[PDB]
């Protein structure tokens, strides 16, 4: 794309504010931003807000979202599909033209860990170039195990392919498969999907803690076999719905776009790798680290 | 196959009749039939009854099936394996020679949404060429959410490869991944697995309705990440067994041959895409449409 | 690897003994051993104890494992990661150098069917070359269906690639996908992952029996769609945890490293194939047989 040559739009902060007991405003951008996905490898990503995956959104069950997308891409239209919401896709997930904005309103009635992504045709191209992310909807009555949790983080898995190559997107193996972490509280790391950041700067915890991870595999194409080395998941809630409760799982399978809330205890000091156990993907980048100290 | 050159056997209707309170007769054919799997692309499919996937079969829990296969293929033997039944594979799923018939009897004791397919060696070749389908076994006591359902449809996902190419079947990516719909009531569409029919002629519903889909991924090779754009699944029954109940899932993972009953509400008028969220497969055809009107 | 040329170390028996009501000693080797993975095809595997997958380990819920690895490989370091245990990976899953031994201690608190494997970097290389296996942890209170089970076996699925070829391990399709069986009681077969042994020498059962299979898909890379032809799973316990109970499943999806306990009835005499229903993998070897006699 000639109009993207030389373009590197600086990241713009997510804007969110509550406007009523059950209403929240969210404003995002669509923008073109260089991201280092592996050491020495820059991908000129199509992004929300200059992050890939995009910024974390958190709302409460029952919130209506008033969402605005400002399209900063000079030539390509973009859109937004939140898996959390009930909406008419042909009226509410529609394209915003370059240099324009669009506003859409829809309710988030269901708790869980949902994917969001651009919905512009061809959707594979927009997702693969980086237009994906997670929205968490907090359950009204929490999770049954809330009282046991000592620390929590968000992890997202995605793939990267050859740059803007539709043949590779459709028919090729991923070049990289990566984790990123998105901040829930001040001080938490907030990273892009790359092969190295969560190895060099591990997530942190204390010996004996029960950790909760909110996880989602945004794809675009692969399923995930999510596993924390050195522990077993005490509790798993599929898609983050409190009713979908499994216990004692070694590994949690996630479809493309699938999410979960997983909880586990770290019993001894050391560094605990976090992987997809499809080890071709782990070898291509999908290993994060959790450093546990006394 | 020289004996298949020029062969295009017209579709034959499925024959079924109840012969007792718990006994049903089913008669199918194995036949060679040209199917348009993508615009301008004809596949000379190996089929049951001239449809790929084959015709829908529906029985009640506890029915014994008296099944006859008439093999119209001039050279290749064919057989039938129903996942619904308890049977001896080496006596009951055996080959029927060209121009012959065979009759087999076995019970369907378990409710759900089951794959059926030809069981002739090499099974990969017979499935990939089109010999797959779905049998639904209705639960004796229904599903707990029956009273909420306003409309229902059946969807099946399958792949297509290079024509009768065993190397591609074993080692290659699918050329197309497709949905088809099979009729439950008069007026419902009944389609083959192709990239376009359910886009051009969407399934129909009314605003506010709760929709039930009976779904199965027949493969042969891929898993599915089933998702309806613009909604969340209120209830999911894995393999269609009423006990395997999940709630509030954004996306339902299906193994190869796996089925489910999923239910969701459409809240606003518009067109709702239905996808596998493995977007390489969606790009290669696996998008259907649901048109919701006021 | 020049130091592996001509090396074929004879299999060494697993050593295990109980040393207290809740403590068990286990001693394994890491060794280089030629295995016939397909007719006429020898793979010089990296193994535990000269088997690939490695020997079966069975312990009770709540046992602490005192594990010793003796590394017989002349040049490559090796290690052990048990998915069953809570451990510090950076202190307890560490490398043992050639011709040395290491001892590690950790508890197995959770019931189920867990993968074990070498944890030496790059882990993909060590798993793909054969360093994988299963440990079963028996639940304190059993499974709710124990009284119904007449016979039980263990099955493991794995892949084989081009010999020690990291590009193929990361980017290629498997050359073979295979089942193996590991003995639970005297007289049970104990086999390696190959394309033929469980076809030529099927597992055995009697008409009318309820069979339990302990299953795990060790990968390294693929997910599994586990199915027994001619039956339906009466009960399924995901990861072998008694709480994760599904009923009436035709096919059980397993992530890479995922396990299950599955139970089904064989109603008629004959031979029942056992497959992954991803039929490209079945065609490449992943079909076992169960012979049922009167
Ligand atoms: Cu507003
Ligand atoms: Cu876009
Ligand atoms: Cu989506
Ligand atoms: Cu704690
Ligand atoms: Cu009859
Ligand atoms: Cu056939
Ligand atoms: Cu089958
Ligand atoms: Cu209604
Ligand atoms: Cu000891
Ligand atoms: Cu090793
Ligand atoms: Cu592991
Ligand atoms: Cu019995
Ligand atoms: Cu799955």
């Amino acid at each position: 794309i000639a109009a993207h040559k030389g373009v590197n739009q600086a990241p713009v902060p997510l804007k969110m504010e509550r406007v009523g007991p059950h209403d929240v405003h969210i404003e995002m951008t669509a923008q073109i931003t260089d991201i280092e996905i592996d050491k020495g490898k820059i991908y000129k990503a199509w992004t929300f807000n200059g992050q890939a995956p995009g910024p974390l959104v958190v709302v409460n069950e029952g919130d209506t979202i008033h969402f605005t997308l400002k399209n900063m891409d000079p030539v390509v239209p973009h859109s937004m599909d939140f898996h959390a919401v009930h909406a008419s896709p042909s009226k509410d997930f529609i394209d915003v033209m370059p240099n324009k904005s669009g506003t859409f309103t829809y309710p988030a009635n269901k708790p869980g860990v949902f994917m969001y992504h651009c919905g512009t045709k061809p959707v594979l191209q927009h997702i693969a170039n980086g237009m994906h992310g997670v929205i968490i909807v907090k359950p009204k009555n929490g999770y049954p195990t809330d009282k046991e949790v000592d620390r929590e983080y968000v992890l997202i898995q995605n793939e990267w392919y050859k740059y803007n190559d539709m043949n590779d997107f459709q028919n090729g193996v991923p070049s990289y498969v990566v984790f990123s972490s998105k901040a829930l509280k001040p001080g938490d790391p907030n990273t892009n999907g790359d092969t190295f950041t969560l190895k060099e700067k591990p997530l942190l915890a204390k010996v004996g803690e029960k950790i909760r991870l909110y996880i989602n595999n945004v794809g675009p194409n692969e399923v995930s076999s999510f596993h924390v080395v050195g522990t077993v998941f005490d509790d798993v809630y599929l898609d983050g719905n409190p009713n979908n409760h499994l216990q004692g799982m070694q590994t949690v399978m996630l479809p493309a776009s699938g999410g979960a809330v997983v909880e586990f205890t770290v019993t001894r000091p050391g560094t605990y790798p976090i992987v997809t156990h499809q080890f071709n993907h782990a070898q291509k980048g999908a290993v994060a680290m959790l450093k546990v100290t006394e």
